[PDB]
């Protein structure tokens, strides 16, 4: 169709690879439009990195000259991906490092040794649920029997939401995450969810437990309080996120390796570690699209392009995971042995770079071995491409995934 020198995201998620390779070709920067608001995209590996790292780029809303003019309001369907409240998502700086710390630390691979039990359980559950789903041959939905609810466990026990809560916390995602939710529902369901984690802040406040929430509320020992803002703000971010993301790294790593049967064999006879499997589904099909946004503080010169003061910038991470001057020609190919598997940037770069990646590497690396140790036989009930992605703009979001558990 038409040369328009403006690339729309589709919201309906029509043409993901169509829409993914135009930008690859437009780029590395390009214009876009986002549901009627237009922006920035960083599609190249090389300037994403560069851009990641560059202090006139920040998260902060007040900066973009669209939000100061009025132009984006509340009622832009997009808004919850970045107008909300202060935490380690929204600040840059001096001030951001202390918003991060107690996270991080957290987070690191030998502090999730003592997860990993809780994890493995978690796995072993819904395995069991599996399996009773897959019963006398029925076809299974992977995603809603098993992808779905471990990532919401696990990061649930990390910050401490209980047990009966989980569920609806993932009704409110569902509302959240969908172009098709109604605006004025959606404005609501993120009052409620912020209700919701206000109240659980509270709550650990008068009863803090082993967990992250807690360590949020009462830190080190001497060190300057996170406000209330900010404990409640990072507890959405890392709930949200960490539930959202991983979701779709366990699916496409599963669909990506069961449309590969050659790899999948790669990884069973330990010739390929399940983790390079792992990267390289991030580099290829990772978790997130497109990636809400960044603001200039001042014009910034690039060569031959600047970025002007005010403007929104998108980085297109799927987009830069195909980046052929830097993964080579097959680039769209899916290939676990290629070199470059573990040299994306899916998880980000500089400051903001992702604090769960450990985390988000260890649900997988648990996971699809143990799911396909389980059921060797498994399969899908559906052909693998005629998988659809839900409307979800930014992120790489499938809406189902049928499958037999097989002989
Ligand atoms: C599973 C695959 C995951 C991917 C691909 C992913 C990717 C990303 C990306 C791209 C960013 C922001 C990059 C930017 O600022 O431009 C990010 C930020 C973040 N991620 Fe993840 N993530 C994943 C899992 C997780 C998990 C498991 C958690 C928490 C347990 C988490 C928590 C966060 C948080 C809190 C931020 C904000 C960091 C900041 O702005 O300072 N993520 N992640
Ligand atoms: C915008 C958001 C939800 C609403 C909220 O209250 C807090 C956050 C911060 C983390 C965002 C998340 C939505 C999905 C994001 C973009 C990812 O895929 C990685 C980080 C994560
Ligand atoms: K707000
Ligand atoms: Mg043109």
């Amino acid at each position: 169709c038409p040369h328009s020198d403006t690339l729309t995201i589709d919201p309906m998620i029509t043409d993901l690879a169509g829409e993914t390779s135009r930008l690859r070709a437009a780029g590395p920067l390009t214009r876009i439009d986002l549901l009627g608001v237009p922006a920035l995209a960083v599609t190249g590996h090389t300037l994403a990195r560069q851009l990641l790292t560059d202090t006139r780029l920040v998260k902060d809303i007040n900066a973009w000259s669209l939000w100061q003019s009025g132009t984006v309001t509340r009622q832009w369907p997009l808004i919850g991906m970045i107008d909300v409240d202060r935490s380690m998502f929204t600040v840059d700086g001096p001030e951001h490092r202390r918003l991060r710390i107690k996270t991080t630390q957290a987070l690191t691979r030998r502090r999730l040794d003592a997860l990993k039990p809780t994890i493995e359980r978690y796995v072993a559950e819904l395995l069991d649920d599996l399996e009773r789903a897959g019963a006398d041959g029925a076809v299974v939905d992977l995603k809603s029997v098993f992808a779905y609810p471990l990532p919401m466990r696990v990061i649930s026990a990390l910050m401490g939401v209980p047990s009966e809560d989980q569920e609806q916390l993932l009704t409110w995602y569902k509302a959240f995450f969908s172009i098709l939710t109604p605006q004025d529902e959606r404005l609501r369901v993120i009052d409620e969810m912020h209700g919701y984690f206000t109240e659980m802040v509270r709550r650990k406040t008068a009863e803090p437990g082993d967990d992250l929430t807690s360590a949020l509320i009462y830190a080190t020992d001497g060190e300057t309080p996170l406000t209330e803002e900010e404990v409640i703000g990072n507890l959405q971010a890392l709930v949200a996120a960490g539930h959202e993301t991983t979701v779709s790294l366990i699916l496409t790593a599963v669909r990506a390796l069961l449309s590969h049967p050659e790899q999948l064999r790669l990884v069973r006879d330990g010739e390929i570690g399940w983790e390079t499997a792992i990267e390289e589904t991030l580099r290829w099909d990772g978790p997130v699209i497109h990636l809400l946004m960044r603001f200039a503080t001042e014009d910034i010169d690039l060569g031959d392009a600047v970025i002007p003061r005010g403007e929104g910038v998108v980085m297109s991470y799927r987009a830069i995971g195909r980046d052929i001057t830097v993964h080579g020609a097959d680039a769209d190919d899916f290939d676990i042995t290629r070199a470059t598997a573990a040299r994306h940037i899916s998880f980000g770069h500089g400051p903001h770079i992702c604090p769960g990646a450990a985390l988000a590497r260890l649900e997988a690396a648990i996971a699809l071995p143990a799911l396909f140790t389980r059921f060797p036989h498994l399969h899908p009930a559906l052909p693998l491409d005629q998988i659809p992605n839900l409307p979800v703009l930014t992120q790489n979001d499938l809406s189902h995934f049928p499958i037999h558990l097989g002989r």
